[PDB]
């Protein structure tokens, strides 16, 4: 088998001529040449079988991506794994190879307002489909938005995705959370498990802000510092917004803070389109109940040159309610879920 950086990367003979890209916390991503459909492709090595939570996230991701078909969402082209459960130590997911991601682009390139608009349109178009399937991405951030040489955009990394569960969203104050800190909505730190669609809208708002200045808008250094940053721009929550936080610890924390004034969006982003700032304001609304939804965002005047609901598809087959299964049963389900890609 092909070797890369002291790891077997066992994907031949269909897939040859490998180069390293990067690596997540339990597997490496490479590019490779696909000898059947004569193009280079991206391949992710996943090694989840020692741990139940890694099994759960691998299974969820595979199930979601195999169900989804959308121009603004990365698909699965192929899955490679051993012919038997016994021999199966790793799974490789083959996906379209993209040129770059929005994190890399923002570190190097000024975006014109027309690029911002197009990127934001595509993000929201992909997100409309995801949300229409009753799925939350839960880790939207620039590095999970892939781009090609003509600026087509695809959302990737459904490793933290979940089926939406708004009636079980409530939790206590300072409850630990998995998703990337700088893109976390204020309510995660206060009283939310991140099981409602509004969690994703907040992240998109953070992305839009970052496209406007090339800098993250709320770069907290740790859990409660993230809320310090959010409130330093939005200002103190209104009485009405506090009344929706019934949990006393969270409410009393907010009440304990000195008054903070809102920083006007046009002072933070003096070169921005006024319509982009109006949409930004509605995405970065403190109260998740008042936060704009994806379909409203699409219909916003900023996006009027692209908006076309007949060309913003929804999912044919949304998901419903698989968390007490042990890792051995989860291996059998991953083996079952990947069986369509085998020879035979
Ligand atoms: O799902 C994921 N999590 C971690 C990751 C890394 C990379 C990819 C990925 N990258 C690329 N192209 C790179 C090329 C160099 O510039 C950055 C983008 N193309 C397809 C995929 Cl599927 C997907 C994931």
């Amino acid at each position: 088998p092909e070797m890369v950086r002291g790891q077997v990367f066992d994907v031949g003979p269909r897939y040859t001529n490998l180069s390293y890209i990067g690596e997540g916390a339990y597997g490496m991503v490479c590019s490779a040449y696909d000898n059947v459909n004569k193009v280079r492709v991206a391949i992710k090595k996943i090694s989840p079988f020692e741990h139940q939570t890694y099994c759960q996230r691998t299974l969820r991701e595979i199930k979601i991506l195999l169900r989804f078909r959308h121009e603004n969402i990365i698909g699965i082209n192929d899955i490679i794994r051993a012919p038997t459960i016994e021999q199966m130590k790793d799974v490789y997911i083959v996906q379209d190879l993209m040129e770059t991601d929005l994190y890399k682009l923002l570190k190097t390139q000024h975006l014109s307002n027309d690029h911002i608009c197009y990127f934001l349109y595509q993000i929201l178009r992909g997100l409309k489909y995801i949300h229409s399937a009753n799925v939350l991405h839960r880790d939207l951030k620039p590095s999970n938005l892939l781009l090609n040489t003509t600026c087509d955009l695809k959302i990737c990394d459904f490793g933290l995705a979940r089926v939406a569960d708004p009636d079980h969203d409530h939790t206590g104050f300072l409850t630990e959370y998995v998703a990337t800190r700088w893109y976390r909505a204020p309510e995660i730190m206060l009283n939310s498990k991140g099981y409602t669609k509004s969690i994703d809208i907040w992240s998109v708002g953070c992305i839009l802000a970052e496209m406007l200045s090339n800098r993250p808008i709320f770069p907290g250094k740790h859990y409660l510092d993230q809320l310090n940053h959010i409130l330093g721009i939005l200002g103190s929550p209104s009485q009405e917004d506090l009344n929706c936080i019934i949990n006393l610890k969270a409410r009393n924390y907010l009440l304990s803070l000195p008054h903070k004034n809102k920083v006007p969006w046009n002072r933070l982003f003096p070169n921005a389109d006024s319509k982009a700032l109006d949409l930004l304001d509605k995405m970065l609304t403190f109260n998740p109940h008042k936060r704009i939804e994806v379909e409203q965002a699409l219909a916003h005047p900023y996006l009027e040159q692209y908006y076309d609901p007949s060309d913003e598809p929804i999912a044919e087959a949304p998901f419903k309610f698989l968390d007490d299964l042990p890792k051995e049963k989860l291996k059998e389900l991953i083996f079952e879920e990947t069986a369509r890609f085998q020879p035979g």
